[PDB]
Protein backbone atom coordinates (compact mmCIF):
# COMPACT_ATOMS: atom_id res chain seq x y z
CA UNK A 1 0.00 0.00 0.00
CA UNK A 2 0.79 3.67 -0.48
CA UNK A 3 1.41 4.94 2.97
CA UNK A 4 -0.42 7.46 4.71
CA UNK A 5 0.12 10.84 5.44
CA UNK A 6 1.33 9.65 9.10
CA UNK A 7 2.90 7.24 8.25
CA UNK A 8 5.11 9.08 5.45
CA UNK A 9 5.55 11.57 8.58
CA UNK A 10 7.79 8.75 10.41
CA UNK A 11 10.06 7.60 7.12
CA UNK A 12 13.61 6.82 7.89
CA UNK A 13 15.03 9.05 5.12
CA UNK A 14 12.42 12.01 5.95
CA UNK A 15 13.05 15.70 5.88
CA UNK A 16 12.14 17.08 9.74
CA UNK A 17 10.04 19.92 8.18
CA UNK A 18 8.31 17.70 5.94
CA UNK A 19 7.42 15.62 8.65
CA UNK A 20 5.68 18.01 10.68
CA UNK A 21 3.82 18.89 7.65
CA UNK A 22 2.81 15.50 7.23
CA UNK A 23 1.50 15.15 10.91
CA UNK A 24 -0.26 18.59 10.78
CA UNK A 25 -2.25 17.42 7.37
CA UNK A 26 -2.90 14.43 9.28
CA UNK A 27 -4.36 16.09 12.29
CA UNK A 28 -6.20 18.41 10.19
CA UNK A 29 -7.35 16.46 7.40
CA UNK A 30 -6.28 19.35 5.51
CA UNK A 31 -4.31 19.24 2.17
CA UNK A 32 -4.73 22.62 0.81
CA UNK A 33 -2.09 25.08 0.91
CA UNK A 34 -3.77 28.23 0.32
CA UNK A 35 -1.94 30.81 -2.11
CA UNK A 36 -2.38 34.23 -0.33
CA UNK A 37 -2.14 36.26 -3.41
CA UNK A 38 -2.93 39.68 -1.93
CA UNK A 39 -1.28 42.94 -1.84
CA UNK A 40 -2.50 44.22 1.57
CA UNK A 41 -0.64 42.95 5.26
CA UNK A 42 -4.10 43.38 6.31
CA UNK A 43 -6.22 41.05 3.79
CA UNK A 44 -2.90 38.65 4.28
CA UNK A 45 -3.37 38.04 7.83
CA UNK A 46 -7.23 38.84 7.84
CA UNK A 47 -7.21 35.34 5.46
CA UNK A 48 -4.77 33.63 7.24
CA UNK A 49 -6.14 33.70 10.67
CA UNK A 50 -9.89 32.65 9.24
CA UNK A 51 -8.43 29.82 7.21
CA UNK A 52 -6.08 28.91 8.75
CA UNK A 53 -7.53 25.44 10.90
CA UNK A 54 -8.49 24.88 6.64
CA UNK A 55 -4.96 24.81 5.38
CA UNK A 56 -1.78 22.73 5.96
CA UNK A 57 0.32 25.70 4.58
CA UNK A 58 -0.27 29.30 3.74
CA UNK A 59 2.26 30.81 0.11
CA UNK A 60 3.31 33.76 0.10
CA UNK A 61 4.72 36.19 -2.55
CA UNK A 62 6.20 38.80 -0.37
CA UNK A 63 7.44 40.50 -3.25
CA UNK A 64 3.92 41.74 -4.19
CA UNK A 65 2.86 42.99 -0.43
CA UNK A 66 2.54 47.08 -1.02
CA UNK A 67 3.23 47.05 2.93
CA UNK A 68 5.42 44.41 3.90
CA UNK A 69 7.10 44.52 6.95
CA UNK A 70 9.03 42.53 8.99
CA UNK A 71 6.59 43.35 12.05
CA UNK A 72 3.55 41.58 9.73
CA UNK A 73 5.53 38.43 9.27
CA UNK A 74 5.78 37.99 13.26
CA UNK A 75 1.79 37.96 13.24
CA UNK A 76 1.98 35.71 10.26
CA UNK A 77 4.04 33.34 12.55
CA UNK A 78 1.69 33.97 15.47
CA UNK A 79 -1.12 32.52 13.43
CA UNK A 80 0.94 29.96 11.53
CA UNK A 81 1.54 28.29 15.42
CA UNK A 82 -2.20 29.25 16.72
CA UNK A 83 -3.68 27.51 13.55
CA UNK A 84 -0.73 25.09 12.86
CA UNK A 85 0.31 25.59 8.76
CA UNK A 86 3.56 25.99 7.70
CA UNK A 87 4.79 29.14 5.90
CA UNK A 88 5.99 28.62 2.43
CA UNK A 89 7.67 31.91 0.46
CA UNK A 90 6.50 31.16 -3.38
CA UNK A 91 10.38 33.22 -4.09
CA UNK A 92 10.98 30.52 -7.77
CA UNK A 93 14.55 31.25 -6.54
CA UNK A 94 16.37 31.01 -10.28
CA UNK A 95 20.32 32.77 -9.97
CA UNK A 96 23.35 30.84 -9.29
CA UNK A 97 24.01 29.90 -5.71
CA UNK A 98 26.50 32.97 -4.98
CA UNK A 99 23.15 34.96 -5.26
CA UNK A 100 20.51 32.85 -4.31
CA UNK A 101 22.15 32.55 -0.79
CA UNK A 102 21.96 36.36 -0.51
CA UNK A 103 18.44 36.87 -1.34
CA UNK A 104 17.23 34.22 0.69
CA UNK A 105 18.15 35.50 3.71
CA UNK A 106 19.00 39.24 3.47
CA UNK A 107 17.80 41.86 1.72
CA UNK A 108 14.34 43.97 3.10
CA UNK A 109 12.41 40.97 3.14
CA UNK A 110 14.97 38.24 5.24
CA UNK A 111 12.99 35.46 3.52
CA UNK A 112 15.08 32.99 5.25
CA UNK A 113 13.95 34.65 8.95
CA UNK A 114 10.13 33.20 8.71
CA UNK A 115 9.48 31.11 5.94
CA UNK A 116 9.27 27.27 6.51
CA UNK A 117 9.84 26.43 2.86
CA UNK A 118 10.62 28.45 -0.36
CA UNK A 119 10.85 27.20 -3.80
CA UNK A 120 13.58 26.81 -6.43
CA UNK A 121 13.83 26.54 -10.38
CA UNK A 122 16.64 23.94 -11.81
CA UNK A 123 17.20 25.48 -14.57
CA UNK A 124 20.93 26.84 -13.09
CA UNK A 125 21.74 23.55 -12.36
CA UNK A 126 22.35 22.11 -8.51
CA UNK A 127 24.65 25.29 -7.49
CA UNK A 128 20.82 26.74 -7.11
CA UNK A 129 20.55 24.35 -4.40
CA UNK A 130 23.81 24.39 -3.01
CA UNK A 131 23.37 28.18 -2.29
CA UNK A 132 20.22 28.22 -0.35
CA UNK A 133 20.98 25.35 1.35
CA UNK A 134 23.95 27.26 2.94
CA UNK A 135 21.72 29.48 4.82
CA UNK A 136 18.24 27.38 4.89
CA UNK A 137 20.52 23.86 6.86
CA UNK A 138 21.10 25.78 9.58
CA UNK A 139 17.79 27.33 9.91
CA UNK A 140 16.84 24.03 9.75
CA UNK A 141 14.43 25.01 6.67
CA UNK A 142 13.39 23.13 3.61
CA UNK A 143 13.01 23.76 -0.55
CA UNK A 144 10.70 22.33 -3.05
CA UNK A 145 12.26 22.19 -6.50
CA UNK A 146 10.24 22.99 -9.34
CA UNK A 147 9.88 19.81 -11.70
CA UNK A 148 7.08 21.29 -13.73
CA UNK A 149 5.07 24.01 -14.10
CA UNK A 150 1.26 24.92 -14.62
CA UNK A 151 1.36 27.01 -17.54
CA UNK A 152 1.33 27.04 -20.76
CA UNK A 153 4.30 26.20 -22.96
CA UNK A 154 6.28 25.29 -19.27
CA UNK A 155 9.49 23.80 -20.42
CA UNK A 156 9.42 22.07 -17.34
CA UNK A 157 9.26 18.85 -19.03
CA UNK A 158 10.75 15.42 -20.11
CA UNK A 159 14.71 15.83 -19.33
CA UNK A 160 14.73 18.81 -17.36
CA UNK A 161 11.62 17.53 -15.13
CA UNK A 162 13.59 14.14 -14.59
CA UNK A 163 17.36 16.43 -13.83
CA UNK A 164 15.12 17.94 -11.25
CA UNK A 165 13.86 14.89 -9.73
CA UNK A 166 17.86 13.79 -9.62
CA UNK A 167 18.47 16.73 -8.39
CA UNK A 168 16.22 16.38 -5.22
CA UNK A 169 17.58 13.38 -4.61
CA UNK A 170 21.08 14.54 -4.62
CA UNK A 171 20.06 16.74 -1.96
CA UNK A 172 17.68 15.47 0.37
CA UNK A 173 19.14 16.80 3.50
CA UNK A 174 17.69 20.49 2.29
CA UNK A 175 14.97 19.46 -0.49
CA UNK A 176 11.76 18.04 0.63
CA UNK A 177 9.61 17.52 -2.43
CA UNK A 178 8.49 19.28 -5.46
CA UNK A 179 6.61 21.58 -7.09
CA UNK A 180 4.98 20.10 -10.19
CA UNK A 181 1.55 18.83 -11.61
CA UNK A 182 1.92 15.07 -10.99
CA UNK A 183 3.83 12.75 -8.72
CA UNK A 184 7.18 12.92 -10.47
CA UNK A 185 9.28 10.97 -7.95
CA UNK A 186 8.09 7.45 -6.74
CA UNK A 187 9.97 8.02 -2.93
CA UNK A 188 7.30 8.52 -0.30
CA UNK A 189 9.79 10.69 1.59
CA UNK A 190 8.97 13.81 -0.97
CA UNK A 191 6.22 16.05 -0.92
CA UNK A 192 4.37 17.01 -4.00
CA UNK A 193 2.52 20.26 -4.31
CA UNK A 194 0.50 20.93 -7.13
CA UNK A 195 -0.39 24.77 -8.48
CA UNK A 196 -2.87 25.26 -10.95
CA UNK A 197 -5.88 23.89 -9.35
CA UNK A 198 -9.41 25.34 -9.70
CA UNK A 199 -12.99 23.45 -9.40
CA UNK A 200 -13.96 24.04 -12.69
CA UNK A 201 -12.17 23.89 -15.68
CA UNK A 202 -10.41 26.89 -17.42
CA UNK A 203 -7.02 29.29 -17.37
CA UNK A 204 -6.68 32.56 -17.09
CA UNK A 205 -5.33 35.07 -19.76
CA UNK A 206 -1.94 35.25 -19.19
CA UNK A 207 -0.96 31.32 -19.42
CA UNK A 208 -1.90 29.48 -16.60
CA UNK A 209 -4.11 26.30 -16.84
CA UNK A 210 -6.44 24.54 -14.24
CA UNK A 211 -6.90 20.93 -13.18
CA UNK A 212 -9.30 20.06 -10.83
CA UNK A 213 -8.30 18.66 -7.17
CA UNK A 214 -9.83 15.17 -7.94
CA UNK A 215 -7.53 15.04 -11.32
CA UNK A 216 -4.50 16.34 -9.55
CA UNK A 217 -4.49 14.33 -6.29
CA UNK A 218 -6.77 11.01 -7.42
CA UNK A 219 -5.29 10.83 -10.82
CA UNK A 220 -1.69 12.46 -10.98
CA UNK A 221 -0.62 11.23 -7.99
CA UNK A 222 0.13 14.78 -6.15
CA UNK A 223 -0.24 15.39 -2.36
CA UNK A 224 -0.86 18.82 -1.98
CA UNK A 225 -2.82 21.27 -3.71
CA UNK A 226 -2.15 25.15 -3.93
CA UNK A 227 -5.41 26.71 -4.63
CA UNK A 228 -5.06 30.90 -5.12
CA UNK A 229 -7.65 32.47 -7.19
CA UNK A 230 -10.01 30.07 -6.87
CA UNK A 231 -10.41 30.74 -3.51
CA UNK A 232 -8.96 34.75 -3.22
CA UNK A 233 -12.00 35.82 -5.54
CA UNK A 234 -14.65 34.32 -4.26
CA UNK A 235 -16.95 35.95 -2.04
CA UNK A 236 -16.58 33.76 1.10
CA UNK A 237 -13.04 32.95 0.84
CA UNK A 238 -13.75 30.58 4.16
CA UNK A 239 -16.18 28.24 2.44
CA UNK A 240 -14.41 28.33 -0.84
CA UNK A 241 -11.48 27.13 1.04
CA UNK A 242 -13.35 24.12 3.11
CA UNK A 243 -14.60 23.20 -0.53
CA UNK A 244 -11.28 23.05 -1.69
CA UNK A 245 -9.99 21.15 1.55
CA UNK A 246 -13.19 18.90 1.68
CA UNK A 247 -11.79 18.00 -2.45
CA UNK A 248 -8.21 17.50 -2.26
CA UNK A 249 -8.74 15.23 1.21
CA UNK A 250 -11.25 12.90 -0.11
CA UNK A 251 -9.10 12.35 -3.70
CA UNK A 252 -6.38 11.42 -0.94
CA UNK A 253 -8.53 9.13 0.80
CA UNK A 254 -10.08 7.45 -2.17
CA UNK A 255 -6.35 7.15 -4.07
CA UNK A 256 -5.26 5.17 -0.26
CA UNK A 257 -7.65 2.82 -0.26
CA UNK A 258 -10.23 4.62 2.18
CA UNK B 1 29.76 43.19 -42.13
CA UNK B 2 28.26 42.92 -38.69
CA UNK B 3 27.14 46.14 -38.16
CA UNK B 4 28.83 48.13 -35.35
CA UNK B 5 26.45 49.07 -32.59
CA UNK B 6 25.88 53.09 -34.17
CA UNK B 7 24.54 51.13 -37.12
CA UNK B 8 22.73 48.53 -35.06
CA UNK B 9 21.13 51.27 -33.49
CA UNK B 10 18.84 52.67 -36.32
CA UNK B 11 18.07 49.06 -37.47
CA UNK B 12 13.92 49.32 -38.66
CA UNK B 13 13.03 46.74 -36.61
CA UNK B 14 15.14 47.88 -33.17
CA UNK B 15 13.48 48.64 -29.87
CA UNK B 16 13.97 52.20 -28.41
CA UNK B 17 15.59 51.05 -25.17
CA UNK B 18 18.21 49.01 -27.23
CA UNK B 19 18.66 51.81 -29.47
CA UNK B 20 19.55 54.06 -27.02
CA UNK B 21 21.75 51.03 -25.29
CA UNK B 22 23.38 50.91 -28.49
CA UNK B 23 23.92 55.13 -28.86
CA UNK B 24 25.64 55.29 -25.73
CA UNK B 25 27.66 52.13 -26.13
CA UNK B 26 29.02 53.56 -29.33
CA UNK B 27 29.54 57.19 -27.56
CA UNK B 28 31.41 56.05 -24.38
CA UNK B 29 33.25 53.20 -26.12
CA UNK B 30 32.06 50.71 -23.66
CA UNK B 31 30.31 47.43 -23.90
CA UNK B 32 30.58 46.33 -20.30
CA UNK B 33 27.84 46.08 -17.48
CA UNK B 34 28.53 46.47 -14.08
CA UNK B 35 27.06 43.89 -12.03
CA UNK B 36 26.55 46.03 -8.22
CA UNK B 37 26.32 43.22 -6.69
CA UNK B 38 26.39 44.92 -3.08
CA UNK B 39 23.97 45.28 -0.29
CA UNK B 40 24.66 48.72 0.98
CA UNK B 41 22.98 51.72 -0.75
CA UNK B 42 25.59 53.84 -0.55
CA UNK B 43 28.30 51.54 -1.55
CA UNK B 44 26.05 50.92 -4.60
CA UNK B 45 25.44 55.01 -5.33
CA UNK B 46 29.63 54.97 -4.76
CA UNK B 47 30.16 52.45 -7.51
CA UNK B 48 27.41 53.81 -9.95
CA UNK B 49 29.12 57.91 -9.88
CA UNK B 50 32.78 56.51 -9.92
CA UNK B 51 32.21 54.11 -12.24
CA UNK B 52 29.44 55.55 -14.59
CA UNK B 53 31.41 57.18 -17.42
CA UNK B 54 33.18 53.55 -17.65
CA UNK B 55 30.02 51.48 -18.11
CA UNK B 56 27.20 50.79 -20.12
CA UNK B 57 24.96 49.45 -17.91
CA UNK B 58 24.72 49.02 -14.20
CA UNK B 59 23.15 45.76 -13.17
CA UNK B 60 20.95 45.70 -9.51
CA UNK B 61 19.73 42.72 -7.58
CA UNK B 62 17.29 44.99 -5.34
CA UNK B 63 16.23 42.62 -3.28
CA UNK B 64 19.66 42.24 -1.58
CA UNK B 65 19.94 45.34 -0.75
CA UNK B 66 19.48 45.98 3.15
CA UNK B 67 18.56 49.57 2.86
CA UNK B 68 16.74 49.64 -0.36
CA UNK B 69 14.10 52.65 -0.56
CA UNK B 70 12.29 54.11 -3.37
CA UNK B 71 14.83 57.13 -2.99
CA UNK B 72 17.71 55.04 -3.45
CA UNK B 73 16.72 54.53 -6.54
CA UNK B 74 15.53 58.13 -7.46
CA UNK B 75 19.70 58.62 -6.80
CA UNK B 76 20.94 55.86 -8.82
CA UNK B 77 18.01 57.27 -11.60
CA UNK B 78 20.19 60.68 -11.37
CA UNK B 79 23.66 59.18 -11.21
CA UNK B 80 22.05 57.29 -15.26
CA UNK B 81 21.21 60.35 -16.59
CA UNK B 82 24.68 62.03 -15.43
CA UNK B 83 26.86 59.79 -16.99
CA UNK B 84 24.84 57.68 -19.80
CA UNK B 85 24.18 54.63 -18.28
CA UNK B 86 21.07 52.06 -18.40
CA UNK B 87 19.71 50.16 -15.30
CA UNK B 88 19.08 46.44 -15.31
CA UNK B 89 17.07 45.34 -12.26
CA UNK B 90 18.55 41.43 -12.62
CA UNK B 91 15.32 39.64 -10.98
CA UNK B 92 14.83 36.57 -13.47
CA UNK B 93 11.30 36.58 -13.53
CA UNK B 94 10.19 32.86 -13.66
CA UNK B 95 6.57 32.48 -12.86
CA UNK B 96 2.83 32.70 -14.66
CA UNK B 97 1.97 35.99 -16.38
CA UNK B 98 -0.12 37.13 -13.78
CA UNK B 99 2.43 37.04 -10.92
CA UNK B 100 5.08 38.53 -12.77
CA UNK B 101 3.31 41.53 -13.37
CA UNK B 102 2.48 41.91 -9.82
CA UNK B 103 6.27 41.44 -8.57
CA UNK B 104 6.81 43.90 -11.45
CA UNK B 105 4.81 46.66 -11.24
CA UNK B 106 4.43 46.10 -6.97
CA UNK B 107 5.48 45.09 -3.86
CA UNK B 108 7.87 47.60 -1.87
CA UNK B 109 10.84 47.60 -5.32
CA UNK B 110 8.10 49.03 -7.77
CA UNK B 111 10.59 47.64 -10.47
CA UNK B 112 9.03 48.57 -13.51
CA UNK B 113 9.49 52.40 -12.09
CA UNK B 114 12.75 52.73 -12.42
CA UNK B 115 14.10 49.80 -14.31
CA UNK B 116 15.29 50.44 -17.85
CA UNK B 117 16.04 46.63 -18.40
CA UNK B 118 14.74 43.34 -16.79
CA UNK B 119 15.28 39.81 -17.86
CA UNK B 120 12.87 36.60 -17.31
CA UNK B 121 13.28 33.11 -17.81
CA UNK B 122 11.32 31.21 -20.51
CA UNK B 123 10.47 28.09 -18.31
CA UNK B 124 7.08 29.48 -17.52
CA UNK B 125 6.09 29.40 -21.31
CA UNK B 126 5.53 32.51 -23.18
CA UNK B 127 2.96 34.55 -20.37
CA UNK B 128 5.47 35.43 -18.45
CA UNK B 129 6.89 37.56 -20.68
CA UNK B 130 2.95 38.67 -21.94
CA UNK B 131 2.45 39.41 -17.96
CA UNK B 132 5.60 41.15 -17.60
CA UNK B 133 5.08 43.53 -21.15
CA UNK B 134 1.58 44.33 -19.78
CA UNK B 135 3.41 46.68 -17.29
CA UNK B 136 6.57 46.87 -19.30
CA UNK B 137 4.72 48.12 -22.67
CA UNK B 138 2.90 51.35 -21.57
CA UNK B 139 5.88 52.54 -19.11
CA UNK B 140 8.53 52.03 -22.09
CA UNK B 141 10.37 49.28 -21.01
CA UNK B 142 12.44 46.53 -22.21
CA UNK B 143 13.54 42.59 -21.49
CA UNK B 144 15.94 40.50 -22.31
CA UNK B 145 15.43 36.68 -22.34
CA UNK B 146 17.96 34.01 -19.99
CA UNK B 147 18.68 31.69 -23.11
CA UNK B 148 22.08 30.27 -21.75
CA UNK B 149 23.04 30.71 -18.31
CA UNK B 150 26.37 30.31 -16.64
CA UNK B 151 26.51 28.24 -14.21
CA UNK B 152 27.72 24.79 -13.48
CA UNK B 153 24.63 22.16 -14.83
CA UNK B 154 22.64 24.75 -16.45
CA UNK B 155 19.57 23.07 -18.25
CA UNK B 156 19.08 26.19 -20.23
CA UNK B 157 20.70 24.25 -23.28
CA UNK B 158 19.70 23.00 -26.73
CA UNK B 159 15.92 23.22 -27.19
CA UNK B 160 15.66 25.16 -24.45
CA UNK B 161 17.55 27.39 -25.53
CA UNK B 162 15.88 27.58 -29.08
CA UNK B 163 12.58 28.37 -27.42
CA UNK B 164 14.05 31.20 -25.68
CA UNK B 165 14.98 32.77 -28.76
CA UNK B 166 11.43 31.80 -30.68
CA UNK B 167 9.98 33.16 -27.30
CA UNK B 168 12.01 36.38 -28.06
CA UNK B 169 11.14 36.90 -31.70
CA UNK B 170 7.81 36.82 -31.42
CA UNK B 171 7.57 39.31 -28.43
CA UNK B 172 10.29 41.51 -30.08
CA UNK B 173 7.71 44.72 -29.04
CA UNK B 174 9.05 44.22 -25.78
CA UNK B 175 12.42 41.59 -25.58
CA UNK B 176 15.31 43.75 -26.69
CA UNK B 177 17.94 40.62 -26.76
CA UNK B 178 19.53 37.74 -24.57
CA UNK B 179 20.88 36.88 -21.45
CA UNK B 180 23.21 33.95 -22.90
CA UNK B 181 26.73 32.52 -22.68
CA UNK B 182 27.38 33.42 -26.39
CA UNK B 183 25.53 34.75 -29.52
CA UNK B 184 22.35 32.88 -29.86
CA UNK B 185 20.14 34.91 -32.72
CA UNK B 186 21.36 35.53 -35.63
CA UNK B 187 18.86 38.66 -35.95
CA UNK B 188 21.58 41.86 -34.99
CA UNK B 189 18.18 43.64 -33.78
CA UNK B 190 18.56 41.28 -29.99
CA UNK B 191 21.13 42.19 -27.48
CA UNK B 192 23.61 39.65 -26.29
CA UNK B 193 24.42 40.48 -22.81
CA UNK B 194 26.73 37.38 -21.09
CA UNK B 195 27.18 37.11 -17.07
CA UNK B 196 30.03 34.47 -15.85
CA UNK B 197 33.00 36.82 -16.79
CA UNK B 198 36.31 37.37 -15.72
CA UNK B 199 39.48 38.12 -16.95
CA UNK B 200 41.35 35.11 -15.16
CA UNK B 201 39.97 31.12 -15.59
CA UNK B 202 38.33 29.90 -12.39
CA UNK B 203 34.87 30.14 -11.20
CA UNK B 204 33.66 30.29 -7.52
CA UNK B 205 32.25 27.31 -4.87
CA UNK B 206 28.99 27.33 -5.42
CA UNK B 207 28.76 26.99 -9.54
CA UNK B 208 30.02 29.92 -11.23
CA UNK B 209 32.05 29.60 -14.50
CA UNK B 210 33.81 32.60 -15.66
CA UNK B 211 34.95 32.63 -19.49
CA UNK B 212 37.32 35.95 -20.56
CA UNK B 213 35.85 39.12 -22.36
CA UNK B 214 38.21 37.79 -25.44
CA UNK B 215 36.29 34.36 -25.44
CA UNK B 216 32.84 36.06 -24.76
CA UNK B 217 32.93 39.36 -27.43
CA UNK B 218 35.63 38.32 -29.41
CA UNK B 219 35.02 34.24 -30.32
CA UNK B 220 31.25 33.69 -28.90
CA UNK B 221 29.80 36.79 -30.49
CA UNK B 222 28.02 38.43 -27.50
CA UNK B 223 27.80 41.69 -27.01
CA UNK B 224 28.19 43.16 -23.14
CA UNK B 225 29.50 41.44 -20.45
CA UNK B 226 28.84 41.41 -17.30
CA UNK B 227 31.01 41.54 -14.72
CA UNK B 228 30.63 41.58 -10.90
CA UNK B 229 33.20 39.85 -8.38
CA UNK B 230 35.69 40.31 -11.07
CA UNK B 231 35.33 44.58 -10.31
CA UNK B 232 33.21 44.69 -7.15
CA UNK B 233 35.94 42.33 -5.03
CA UNK B 234 38.83 44.52 -6.66
CA UNK B 235 40.58 46.99 -4.56
CA UNK B 236 40.40 49.85 -7.04
CA UNK B 237 37.15 49.24 -8.27
CA UNK B 238 37.52 52.01 -11.01
CA UNK B 239 40.86 50.66 -12.45
CA UNK B 240 39.16 47.06 -12.64
CA UNK B 241 35.80 48.73 -14.45
CA UNK B 242 38.12 50.35 -16.89
CA UNK B 243 40.53 46.97 -17.56
CA UNK B 244 37.21 45.08 -18.48
CA UNK B 245 35.99 47.84 -20.88
CA UNK B 246 39.37 48.41 -22.71
CA UNK B 247 38.97 44.47 -22.77
CA UNK B 248 35.47 44.19 -24.33
CA UNK B 249 35.74 47.03 -26.31
CA UNK B 250 39.00 45.81 -28.10
CA UNK B 251 37.26 42.37 -28.43
CA UNK B 252 34.46 43.95 -29.73
CA UNK B 253 36.53 46.26 -32.54
CA UNK B 254 38.18 42.65 -33.15
CA UNK B 255 35.57 41.20 -34.73
CA UNK B 256 33.92 43.86 -36.38
CA UNK B 257 37.08 44.20 -38.66
CA UNK B 258 38.77 47.30 -36.40
C1 LIG C 1 4.05 28.85 -9.55
C2 LIG C 1 4.48 27.74 -10.27
C3 LIG C 1 3.55 27.12 -11.12
O1 LIG C 1 3.81 26.09 -11.80
N1 LIG C 1 2.28 27.61 -11.19
C4 LIG C 1 1.88 28.65 -10.45
O2 LIG C 1 0.71 29.09 -10.58
N2 LIG C 1 2.75 29.28 -9.63
C5 LIG C 1 2.20 30.23 -8.67
O3 LIG C 1 1.10 29.49 -7.96
C6 LIG C 1 -0.04 30.33 -7.75
C7 LIG C 1 -1.26 29.91 -8.57
O4 LIG C 1 -2.33 30.78 -8.16
P1 LIG C 1 -3.79 30.70 -8.87
O5 LIG C 1 -4.49 29.52 -8.23
O6 LIG C 1 -4.40 32.02 -8.50
O7 LIG C 1 -3.62 30.55 -10.35
C8 LIG C 1 0.42 31.74 -8.06
O8 LIG C 1 0.82 32.42 -6.84
C9 LIG C 1 1.60 31.54 -9.01
F1 LIG C 1 2.56 32.46 -8.70
C1 LIG D 1 22.54 35.48 -13.77
C2 LIG D 1 22.41 34.60 -14.84
C3 LIG D 1 23.54 33.86 -15.22
O1 LIG D 1 23.56 33.06 -16.19
N1 LIG D 1 24.71 34.05 -14.54
C4 LIG D 1 24.82 34.94 -13.54
O2 LIG D 1 25.91 35.04 -12.91
N2 LIG D 1 23.74 35.65 -13.15
C5 LIG D 1 23.97 36.77 -12.24
O3 LIG D 1 25.07 37.59 -12.88
C6 LIG D 1 26.01 38.06 -11.91
C7 LIG D 1 27.39 37.42 -12.04
O4 LIG D 1 28.22 38.07 -11.07
P1 LIG D 1 29.77 37.61 -10.85
O5 LIG D 1 30.55 38.25 -11.98
O6 LIG D 1 30.08 38.19 -9.51
O7 LIG D 1 29.85 36.12 -10.86
C8 LIG D 1 25.37 37.80 -10.56
O8 LIG D 1 24.69 38.99 -10.09
C9 LIG D 1 24.40 36.65 -10.82
F1 LIG D 1 23.26 36.88 -10.09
Amino acid sequence: KELSFGARAELPRIHPVASKLLRLMQKKETNLCLSADVSLARELLQLADALGPSICMLKTHVDILNDFTLDVMKELITLAKCHEFLIFEDRKFADIGNTVKKQYEGGIFKIASWADLVNAHVVPGSGVVKGLQEVGLPLHRGCLLIAEMSSTGSLATGDYTRAAVRMAEEHSEFVVGFISGSRVSMKPEFLHLTPGVQLEAGGDNLGQQYNSPQEVIGKRGSDIIIVGRGIISAADRLEAAEMYRKAAWEAYLSRLGV
